[PDB]
């Protein structure tokens, strides 16, 4: 039952992995793991593999696994990343060091989409109907993604899309620092810390993305987080009390009562030349009060996604028991608990 394995060294790095993947090419790198091309030769599919660096050095680094590999293997929809294998070549918990993750292999991003091909307005609802679907599938099981950005799209040649999360850096505060894409699609209340946050950070980026798939050009592109908030409330106007109440920061507070008082834009003088309802999907995602910002439900069933809209179609998915996020365990118990999930894992059917 247990496949037989091969070695291989890639890139200084080792992998051992069952003989059903070949052709193995590394295609990328970073803190958090290292990544390869193959062919699984069991399913015909193109597969990418990735290797968690140093899964179990910390209490933090074992949780962080745990953390995705139970995300992983409960996610199964068609607009978000499935795990077709987990594997390791450990033949017991004692001897347990290495974590592999398996996953159809990408190919394009919506960020290399966006740059290099005209978008109609027929391709526009199409992705987002796509992201949306998916994020009403993380959301029933309040899993948040909190990092949604062109690069975590991954599209096909048929314009399918699916949600993921490459993030193999550890979101430190230099990475957000500066004219840089790892900030320009983020809520504000989480690019500021306000307040706790909620689900709708997510509808946030989704209009911060669809905004850039009408124009071509990046909706916030801010040379730091406070050009990038003059950037925002310059669109969405500054808060008023009622919003200033919610922020929980007295600071922040303050610093947002310092700035000259400005009025909502006109979205269509802005948007020139877009679809009316894209126009109106986006005055109701991009709003400063996370309470009153659209869902992923509700916009489904918005007039700009007619042609795709099924609510017979658009799924919810299984509870999620996320109780762990509140457990303080140590290393080897967070190393066992994720050696459970590896050794019990069921692919997924073939078609
Ligand atoms: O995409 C993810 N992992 C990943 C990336 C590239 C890979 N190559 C081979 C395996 C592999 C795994 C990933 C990880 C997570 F912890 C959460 C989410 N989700 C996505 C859905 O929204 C919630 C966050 C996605």
């Amino acid at each position: 039952e247990r496949p037989t394995f091969y070695r291989q060294e890639l890139n200084k790095t080792i992998w051992e992995v069952p003989e059903r993947y070949q052709n193995l090419s590394p295609v990328g790198s970073g803190a958090y793991g290292s990544v390869c091309a193959a062919f699984d030769t069991k399913t015909g599919l193109r597969v990418a593999v990735k290797k968690l660096s140093r899964p179990f050095q910390s209490i933090i680094h074992a949780k962080r696994t745990y953390r995705e590999l139970r995300l992983l293997k409960h996610m199964k929809h068609e607009n978000v990343i499935g795990l077709l294998d987990v594997f390791t070549p450990a033949r017991s918990l004692e001897e347990f060091n290495d974590v592999y993750l398996v996953t159809h292999l990408m190919g394009a991003d919506l960020n290399n989409i966006v740059k290099c091909q005209k978008l109609t307005d027929d391709h526009v609802q199409f992705l987002i109907y796509q992201i949306l679907r998916g994020l009403k599938y993380i959301h029933s099981a309040d899993i948040i993604h909190r990092d949604l950005k062109p690069s975590n799209l991954a599209v096909n040649e048929d314009c399918e899309l699916k949600i993921l999360d490459f993030g193999l850096a550890r979101h430190t505060d230099d990475e957000m620092t500066g004219y840089v894409a790892t900030r320009w699609y983020r809520a504000p209340e989480i690019m500021l810390n306000w307040m706790h946050y909620n689900q709708t950070v997510d509808i946030w980026s989704v209009g911060c993305i669809m905004a850039e798939l009408l124009t071509g050009r990046t909706l916030f592109p801010g040379t730091d987080h406070i050009d990038q908030l003059k950037l925002i409330l310059r669109l969405v106007g500054t808060p008023g009390a009622e919003l200033l109440k919610k922020i929980s920061s007295e600071s922040a507070r303050n610093y947002i009562q310092s700035l000259t008082q400005m009025p909502k834009m006109n979205f269509a003088n802005v948007f020139i030349g877009a679809n009316p309802l894209a126009v109106d999907l986006l005055e109701k995602m991009l709003v400063l009060d996370s309470d009153k910002r659209i869902t992923a439900a509700q916009a489904l069933a918005h007039a700009y996604f007619a042609q795709y809209h099924d609510p017979d179609d658009e799924p919810v998915a299984d509870p999620y028991d996320q109780s762990f996020e509140s457990r303080d365990l140590l290393i080897d118990e967070w190393k066992s608990l994720t050696y459970d999930e590896v050794i019990s894992f069921v692919p997924p059917p073939l078609d």
